[PDB]
């Protein structure tokens, strides 16, 4: 199960670690992924889970576009894990760098809610240009079920540890 997590809540837990690291060794139920509506994983918490898919991730990726077509801002899917959890939740967080409304950052998370246990990163940090500060809050705001979050930057890591309410 999950080591050397910080608690923050009843429900959601941090730990500054590498999510693929962190996937390999748990094999969780779920990994969350930090996708984009194209299912393209080509960089951020996306292009480093697929590459270490070997490129399955995209693959079956590719093949459920071409039959489901792309996902909502806010959605997400469930797809295979892989080698790193049993699934992987694929879930669109706003890209703040595309001008997606910051509002629909509550709906990305709701859909942690329809899993137990999650590994996951924060929704749209990092490349998706959102205030991982925020996107914390709305993570521990809106789900339920036991998430625990991977930060991949120590400094950040700190940073949302200190700073949070
Ligand atoms: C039936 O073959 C394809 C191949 C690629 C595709 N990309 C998207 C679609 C259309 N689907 C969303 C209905 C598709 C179909």
């Amino acid at each position: 199960s999950f080591s050397g997590y910080l608690k923050l809540t009843d429900n959601v837990y941090i730990k500054n670690a590498d999510i693929v690291e962190e996937a390999k060794k748990v094999k969780p139920t779920v990994v969350v992924n930090a996708a984009n509506v194209y299912l393209k994983h080509g960089g951020g918490v996306a292009g480093a889970l697929n590459k270490a898919t070997n490129n399955a991730m995209q693959v079956e990726s590719d093949d459920y576009i071409a039959t489901n077509g792309p996902l909502k801002v806010g959605g997400s899917c469930v797809l295979s894990g892989h080698n790193l959890a049993k699934h992987c939740l694929h879930v669109v967080g706003p890209n703040v760098n595309k001008g997606e409304d910051i509002q629909l950052l509550k709906s990305a998370y709701e859909n942690f809610n329809q899993h137990e246990v999650l590994l996951a990163p924060l929704l749209s940090a990092g490349i998706f240009g959102a205030d991982p500060i925020h996107s914390l809050r709305v993570c521990v705001d809106t789900v339920r079920t036991n998430v625990y979050l991977a930060v991949f930057d120590k400094n950040l890591y700190d940073k949302l540890v200190s700073s949070f309410l």
